[PDB]
C-alpha cells in the first residue's frame, strides 16, 4: 500500500573499521559521517519513513538539535520504526542494495539481516541485502567511498 | 499493483535560479537542460509512466516533435498524469529523493509537496520528498551538476 | 506484497557489439564482463530475487562455482525466475532504467521488452524499459561504461 526509497553515501578516512547493516567490517580505512556511517541502515531508514511520508532523518536525526545527537544508526532506526507503527503502519518487506569496491559484504549479508529483522520486528524473510562492485568505475569505483540505495513497503 | 522507476540528472551552468518540484531556489548557477532542468518533476512523471508502462518522456515530450516542444515539467507532468488515469490508473503514493550538494533543499520540501500534490490530485500525504548530500563524492558532491531518483505505485 | 530493486553497472572496452535487455546493439566499443555485460538483464534478475528474499545473482550465478559459470543474461534470468516461481511467486510487474551516454536504446526498447516479457511469461504491459543520458556528466556521462537500476512486484 506504500512503497518507499532511500538512497545514502559515505566517504573513507580514518582508519578503523566500518560498520554496515550495523555489523563491524574490518578494512583498512573508516567511513567518516559524524554519526557512525552506516550507509547501510540510513538509506533504509529513510525508506522507511519516506513511505510514510515522515521525512528523511531530520526529523529525529537532524545535526544541531540536542534531540538525537550522538547514536548509532541502529537507534535511529528502532527509532524512527517506532513513529511509523504510530501512524499505524506494519512493515510488508523490504531490500537493500550496497554499492562498493571492497570490502566484501557477501560474508556479512546474514548478520546484517538478523540485525535489520530485529529492529524492525518481523522475519528475516521481510528483509533482503545484496552488495554490488561498480566495477572501478565512479567515486565508489575508485575506492574514495560507500553507497547504498534501499526501497520498502506498508500497510492496511 | 503497479510500481513504478524515475532517474534524472542535469548540469548547471548559467546564473540564474533553478527549479526543482516546480520551486524557484536561489543560487549561484542554474540548470542547463532544453526545458526548465526540474530534475525532480522529471524523475517523477518517468516513475508515473514507467509504472503505467507507457514509456519515459519521449512519448509526450519528445525533442524534435511540435507536439510539447517548449513546456515547464508542470504542464508534461500534468499531461502525464491525464493519459495515465486514461488508461484507467489512480495515485497510491509516490517518493522522491533528490541528490545534491547544494543548495539546501530541506526548507523547500513543503512548497514542492502542495505543488506535486496538486497536479496529481490527490493529497499531500501520498507524496514524500526527501534531499541527500552525497557527501562531495561524485559529480553531485563536485557541484558538477544535480541528479533525482523517485518511485511510484497505482491500481485496481 | 513483495518489492524488489537491482542495480548493476559495467565497463566499455573490446570493439564488439554490446548487449543489453538481450539486444544486440552495434557500437565502437563492447562490455567488459566476464559473463556478457547485460547490465539490463542482471539488474532486473537481482530485483526479483531480492524481492522473492532469495539473493543477488551468486545464489545461481556466483564466479568460482561450476554449476552456472559460461551462460548469457538470458539463461540466468530465465532460471532465476524458476526458483522465484518456486517460492510460489508470480509476477506482477516490472520496470527498468538504463543509464547511458551512448548509443541510443529508444528503438530497441520494445525488442528489450519481448524478450524480457518472455523469459517471465507474462504480457509485456507487465515490463517497462527506458533509458536516461546522464548529461555526460558521471563515469556514465564521460562514456567509461553503463549502468541499469531495476524494480519489481510479486504475490498471493
Ligand atoms: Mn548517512
Ligand atoms: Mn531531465
Ligand atoms: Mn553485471
Amino acid at each position: 500500500m506504500r512503497i518507499g526509497h532511500g538512497f545514502d553515501v559515505h566517504a573513507f578516512g580514518g582508519e578503523g573499521p566500518i560498520i554496515i547493516g550495523g555489523v563491524r567490517i574490518p578494512y583498512e580505512k573508516g567511513l567518516l559521517a559524524h554519526s557512525d556511517g552506516d550507509v547501510a541502515l540510513h538509506a533504509l531508514t529513510d525508506a522507511l519513513l519516506g513511505a510514510a511520508a515522515l521525512g528523511d532523518i531530520g526529523k529525529l536525526f537532524p545535526d544541531t538539535d540536542p534531540a538525537f545527537k550522538g547514536a548509532d544508526s541502529r537507534e535511529l532506526l528502532r527509532e524512527a520504526w517506532r513513529r511509523i507503527q504510530a501512524k499505524g503502519y506494519t512493515l510488508g518487506n523490504v531490500d537493500v542494495t550496497i554499492i562498493a569496491q571492497a570490502p566484501k559484504m557477501l560474508p556479512h549479508i546474514p548478520q546484517m539481516r538478523v540485525f535489520i529483522a530485529e529492529d524492525l520486528g518481523c522475519h528475516m524473510d521481510d528483509v533482503n541485502v545484496k552488495a554490488t562492485t561498480t566495477e572501478k568505475l565512479g567515486f565508489t569505483g575508485r575506492g574514495e567511498g560507500i553507497a547504498c540505495e534501499a526501497v520498502a513497503l506498508l500497510i492496511k
